[PDB]
RNA sequence: GUGCUCGCUUCGGCAGCACAUAUACUAAAAUUGGAACGAUACAGAGAAGAUUAGCAUGGCCCCUGCGCAAGGAUGACACGCAAAUUCGUGAAGCGUUCCAUAUUUU
C-alpha cells in the first residue's frame, strides 16, 4: 500500500524516499531493516496518537507537572508535553486506551478553577530567472560580480530575522547557564553571507564532561527554545556540534562548545574582506560556482569555509600579494592584540586602517581566470596549502607530520591559518579532487573565450552566466570535414575567401591554409525569402542580364545584403561578433574544417549545416 | 482570527468580554572506505532469422518553383510513441547483510 509504481517497471517506497529497479529488489527493501524500523515507527505514532488527548485553555503558567498529576486520577500517564512558543495547549500520552477513553467520555473537566479543552487529537502522517535577468546587463564582469554580491547577500530584513533568533538563543541560555553568551560566527559576522546560510553559534562559559555538556546542550535546545526541531548532537568528532531547525523562520545551524579558534577565524575572515575590495565579490562567485557545479556542500565535498580558505590562499600567493600573509598579520599586530588559544598563537591586527593597501592592480576577471588556471595546475595531492605563510610545504618531507602531530593528509591539504593540525580538506575523497581538478580546467579554458571578455549586446549569457547555470557542456568539436570541389590548392583557397568575404560578408584574418572568421548577422538564415524579394523587385525593374561567373558572387552578395538590412533595426555598437569561427584545409583531400570560436547563442551547427550545402555550389559555380 | 460592549474614539483604531489558540519539540544519525549476495539497465553483439530503427507534427535545411500553388529537400529543437529478442554481468547508478584505531562546525 505504501509503493508506488513508476515507468519502465519501477517502485517506490513512499516512507524511505528509496527507489528499486524491479521486484525481488522491491522485496527486498520491504523486508530489510530500514523499512520495518520506519513502519514500525509510523505504527508506533499512530497507536500514541490514537491513545492521546488534546489540552488547551489551562490556567495560564501552570506546569505539566499538576496537570500530569491531575490526570494521573483518571488513568496511568505516560507523557505530558507543553507547547514551547506560547504554551497554550499540551499533549498528555496515556499508556494505555482505556484511560484514554475515560478522560474524553466526560463532558466536562476541572483543574486549578479553569474549565480545560480536553479534545482528542488529530493524527496526521509524516533564482533561476531573476538572477540571470539583473545581472545580464552589466557594464562588465566585476560589475556582475559586484550585483551578484548586490543581490545574494543578507538583506536587512533577513539580518534582523536572524538577530532576533540570536537573542532568543541568548535569552533562554542565560535563563539556563548562569552567565554565558552567544557569539554568532561562520557567515554571520564573516560578511561571506548569502541567502538562506547556517546560523552557527557558538556557547562562551577530558572528553565525558565534553559530551555531558553537549547533551545538556541538546537537552535544553530540544525541551525549552520555542519554534526549533530536529535536535541532533555529532560528539564523536574534531569539534562536537548539536544541529537544529527553526520551523517559524525556517532556519537551520549549529551549535559548538569551546571554539574561540573559530570566532577569530571569523573575525580574520572579516579583516581580509575589509582590507581589500576583489575578496568579497572574488569568494561570492566561486562559491556560487561550486554550489552550481556540485562540489560544494556537505560530507563528501568542499566545505564552504574550505572554498573561502582556498580562494584566500590563491589571494595570498600572487608575486604582488593581494592579500597579507598571516605571519605578517601577527608580526604587524600590536601590543594587547596578543592572545593564544588552546596552545595556539591568533594574533592579528584588529582594525585595517592600519595596513597599508595591496599593490595589486589586475582587475577581478583577471583574478577569477588566474584562480582558475593556477587551482587546476597545482600538485594537490604532494602539496601542502599552508596559509600562514603563503607557501606550498612539501607533504612528503615527514616535517610537516611530526611538526604538528595531528594533521591528516589526503588528496586535499590545506592548512586553516591558527590550528596547525586541521587539514580542511579531509572530507574530500579522490573522486571529489579530480572532479574539481577537471571542472577548473573547463572553467580555465572557458575565460579565455570572448563571451567572458565581452558584454552581449543582443543577449546571450555572457558574463557569470555560464558560470552559474550548470549546463554541462558534452557536446562534440569538429567532426565532419566539409568536402569540396577538386581545384588547385591556391584557386580553391582564393575562391573560398571570395565566397565567405563577399557571399556571406564575414570579416576574414589569415590565422594548411587557414582563417578566421567572424560573422555579426544570421546570413545563413532567411535567404530564400531575401532572393525571391530581389527577384522580384528585378522582374519589376528592368529585366535582362545573362548570369556570368561574376554574377552568382554579386547575387549572393545582394541576398547578404538584404539580410543585413532586415535587422538593421538594431542600434547597438557592433563592437561583439554574434559567432566566430575558424575556416583551414587540407593540401592533399582539398577538404574544409570549420571549428567554432565564440558561439553565445549555440548557432554554430546552424552555420555549418548551411556551409555544408552552401561551400561545394559557392565553388561549382566558381569554377 | 471572528462576534459582542447599552466604553473612549481620532472613526481607523484603542480598551474589556465571548469562541478559538492551531493539534509536539518526537529521537525517521548521516558520510566515506571495504567485503559478500540479489538483481537485472547496461549505446553492452548477434540481432529483432531477406526486412527495421523509424517515428507524427510544427516552423527551420538547400534547390526548383514568378510563386500566387507548391514538390523533394532528412540535421538541430520541442511534442508523445516503446519496447520484448533469446541471451551474460557493472561501478564510482538500484536493493540487501556484516566490518571500520575512519570522518561530521568554522
Ligand atoms: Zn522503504
Amino acid at each position: 500500500s505504501d509503493v508506488e509504481s513508476l515507468p519502465r517497471g519501477g517502485f517506490r517506497c513512499c516512507l524511505c524516499h528509496v527507489t528499486t529497479a524491479n521486484r525481488p529488489s522491491l522485496d527486498a527493501h520491504l523486508g530489510g531493516r530500514k523499512h520495518r524500523h520506519l513502519v514500525e515507527l509510523r505504527a508506533a505514532r499512530k497507536a500514541q496518537g490514537l491513545r492521546s488527548v488534546f489540552v488547551s485553555g489551562f490556567p495560564r503558567d501552570v506546569d505539566s507537572a499538576q496537570l500530569s498529576e491531575y490526570f494521573l486520577a483518571f488513568g496511568p500517564v505516560a507523557s505530558v508535553v507543553m507547547d514551547k512558543d506560547k504554551g497554550v495547549f499540551a499533549i498528555v500520552e496515556m499508556g494505555d486506551v482505556g484511560a484514554r477513553e475515560a478522560v474524553l467520555s466526560q463532558s466536562q473537566h476541572s483543574l486549578g478553577g479553569h474549565r480545560l479543552r480536553v479534545r482528542p487529537r488529530e493524527q496526521k502522517e509524516f533564482d533561476s530567472h531573476q538572477l540571470a535577468k539583473a545581472l545580464a546587463e552589466a557594464a562588465d564582469v566585476g560589475a556582475q560580480m559586484i550585483k551578484l554580491v548586490g543581490l545574494r547577500e543578507l538583506s536587512e530584513a533577513e539580518r534582523q530575522l536572524r538577530s532576533l533568533v540570536v537573542a532568543l538563543m541568548q535569552e533562554v541560555f542565560t535563563e539556563f547557564f548562569p552567565g554565558c553568551v552567544v557569539h554568532p560566527f561562520g557567515s554571520s559576522i564573516n560578511s561571506f553571507d548569502v541567502h538562506g546560510c547556517d546560523l552557527d553559534l557558538f556557547l562562551d562559559l577530558e572528553k565525558a564532561e565534553g559530551a555531558a555538556m553537549l547533551e545538556l546542550v541538546g537537552s535544553i535546545l530540544r525541551g525549552c527554545v520555542p519554534g526549533v526541531y530536529r535536535v541532533q548532537t555529532v560528539p564523536s568528532a574534531r569539534r562536537p556540534v548539536v544541529k537544529f531547525c527553526h520551523r517559524p523562520s525556517g532556519l537551520h545551524g549549529d551549535v559548538s562548545l569551546s571554539n574561540r579558534l573559530a570566532l577569530h577565524n571569523s573575525r580574520f575572515l572579516s579583516l581580509c574582506s575589509e582590507l581589500d575590495g576583489r575578496v568579497r565579490p572574488l569568494v561570492y562567485t566561486l562559491r556560487c560556482w561550486a554550489q552550481g557545479r556540485g562540489l560544494s556542500g556537505s560530507g563528501p565535498l568542499l566545505s564552504n569555509y574550505a572554498l573561502t580558505l582556498l580562494v584566500i590562499y590563491f589571494l595570498q600567493t600572487r608575486d604582488p600579494p593581494v592579500l597579507p600573509t598571516v605571519s605578517q598579520l601577527t608580526q604587524k599586530a600590536g601590543e594587547g592584540e596578543q592572545v593564544e588559544v588552546d596552545g595556539w598563537d591568533c594574533s592579528f591586527p584588529r582594525d585595517a586602517s592600519r595596513l597599508e593597501p595591496s599593490i595589486n592592480v589586475e582587475p577581478l576577471s583577471s583574478l577569477l581566470a588566474q584562480f582558475f588556471s593556477c587551482v587546476s595546475c597545482w600538485d594537490l595531492r604532494g602539496s601542502l596549502l599552508s596559509l600562514r605563510e603563503g607557501q606550498a610545504l612539501p607533504v612528503a618531507g615527514g616535517l610537516p607530520s611530526n611538526l604538528w602531530e595531528g594533521l591528516r593528509l589526503g588528496p586535499l591539504n590545506l592548512q586553516d591559518p591558527f590550528d596547525l593540525s586541521h587539514n580542511v580538506a579531509a572530507n574530500v575523497t579522490s573522486r571529489v579532487a579530480g572532479r574539481l581538478q577537471n571542472c577548473c580546467r573547463a572553467a580555465a579554458n572557458y575565460c579565455r573565450s570572448l563571451q567572458y571578455q565581452r558584454r552581449s549586446s543582443r543577449g546571450r549569457d555572457w558574463g557569470l552566466l555560464p558560470l552559474l547555470q550548470p549546463s554541462s557542456p558534452s557536446s562534440l568539436l569538429s567532426a565532419t570535414p566539409i568536402p569540396l570541389p577538386l581545384a588547385p590548392f591556391t584557386q580553391l583557397t582564393a575562391a573560398l575567401v571570395q565566397v565567405f568575404r563577399e557571399a556571406l560578408g564575414c570579416h576574414i584574418e589569415q590565422a594548411s591554409a587557414s582563417w578566421r572568421c567572424a560573422l555579426w548577422h544570421r546570413v545563413w538564415q532567411g535567404r530564400r525569402r531575401a532572393r525571391r524579394r530581389l527577384q522580384q523587385q528585378t522582374k519589376e525593374g528592368a529585366g535582362g542580364g545573362a548570369g556570368t561567373r561574376a554574377g552568382w558572387l554579386a547575387t549572393e552578395a545582394q541576398v547578404t545584403q538584404e539580410l543585413k538590412g532586415l535587422s538593421g533595426g538594431e542600434e547597438r555598437p557592433e563592437t561583439e561578433p554574434l559567432l566566430s569561427f575558424v575556416a583551414s584545409v587540407s593540401p592533399a583531400d582539398r577538404m574544409l574544417t570549420v571549428t567554432p570560436l565564440q558561439d553565445p547563442q549555440g548557432l554554430f551547427p546552424d552555420l555549418h549545416h548551411f556551409l555544408q550545402v552552401f561551400l561545394p555550389q559557392a565553388i561549382r559555380h566558381l569554377k
